[PDB]
């Protein structure tokens, strides 16, 4: 296997919605950083996260190695596609059995006919939460059909 070999570095291309920056910060490496498939997976995960900040809601990230045996080293070889940006359509509640939809719409950060912001969804969420009502707090963004690009978010909620 190669978890013993060093990561060379990280070759990004693709679609990647005008944050090929901040991407290619996220994709440095480490101090004698090895080669190891955990991380390249972790590697795939915060490059998605970082595109939902910006309602790349269902973006793509495939990632190859490049075994280099002279060196001893791997470089990955990575695909990203950000794929469709996404507005909200709807919010929407449930589980909300005691308060009006009024009382949790009023703490949402996250505004409908915006652009999709997973932080705006969280706030959202954390304001929730902070209010005591809540033995739980989830959020699930749904895609409109027919729709490329509108999302529901709704907001699952589970009073004490």
């Amino acid at each position: 296997a190669m978890d013993q070999y060093k990561l060379s570095g990280v070759e990004v291309s693709g679609n990647l919605a005008g944050h090929s920056a901040e991407i290619e910060q996220l994709t440095k490496i480490e101090p004698g950083e090895l080669y190891n498939g955990t991380k390249v997976t972790k590697m795939e995960d915060d490059i998605k996260k970082l595109l939902g900040r910006y309602g790349y809601a269902y973006p793509r990230v495939q990632s190859m190695p490049e075994i280099n045996d002279a060196d001893k080293t791997v470089k990955l070889r990575v695909n990203v596609d950000a794929g469709n940006r996404f507005y909200v359509r709807k919010i929407r509640f449930e589980g909300n059995d005691t308060s009006k939809d009024a009382v949790l719409r009023r703490e949402m950060r996250q505004m409908e006919g915006a652009w999709l912001g997973s932080d705006l969804v969280d706030q959202g969420k954390e304001r929730l939460n902070r209010l005591g009502f809540f033995e739980t707090v989830d959020t699930d963004t749904q895609r409109v059909p027919g729709s490329p690009d509108q999302v529901d978010v709704v907001y699952k909620v589970k009073e004490r």
